[PDB]
């Protein structure tokens, strides 16, 4: 599925890592706010703001991405609830006139860090607790951290 041909969409029974992904741009009093994390069922391993102006689609790439790369060598089961992000993930060709093409361009490259990997899209169960923390850290750090740029 994908330029990775072994890239399944179910969970892996035997995953080293059970990751949350989400990527959130809020607009605060006029001006837009951004942030990323990576989180497991109810603890937060990676999480950032993101420059001025960074959309909602950049941040979730950006941190499906960042769960793949610290993912490196490992078996990875990771959750995001971006359409989009899945969607772009399984991308086998585009052009360079694309939007967010050097964000497209670190994923297609960090599908193929994990040892083996399942992304699957998508309550009260550990899946619904695991996105929900992941979409409050993102916001969390959005909202009152300051980004690296801009
Ligand atoms: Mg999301």
């Amino acid at each position: 599925h994908g330029t990775r041909p072994d890239l399944t969409d179910q969970p892996l029974p035997d995953a080293d890592h059970t990751w949350y992904t989400d990527g959130s741009s809020l607009l605060q009093e006029g001006q837009r706010k951004a942030g990323a994390a990576v989180t497991t069922e109810t603890e937060v391993i990676w999480a950032k703001a993101l420059p001025a102006g960074t959309s909602a689609q950049r941040a979730e790439l950006i941190a499906l991405t960042q769960a793949l790369k610290m993912a490196e060598g490992k078996k990875l089961n990771v959750y995001t609830d971006s359409r989009y992000a899945f969607a772009t993930a399984h991308l086998t060709s585009e052009g360079k006139e694309i939007k967010n093409k050097d964000e497209i361009l670190a994923l297609l490259k960090a599908l193929f860090l994990p040892k083996r990997l399942s992304i699957i899209h998508c309550g009260h169960s550990a899946e619904a607790r695991g996105n929900r923390m992941a979409d409050q850290a993102a916001r969390k750090a959005a909202i009152t951290e300051t980004p690296d740029t801009s």
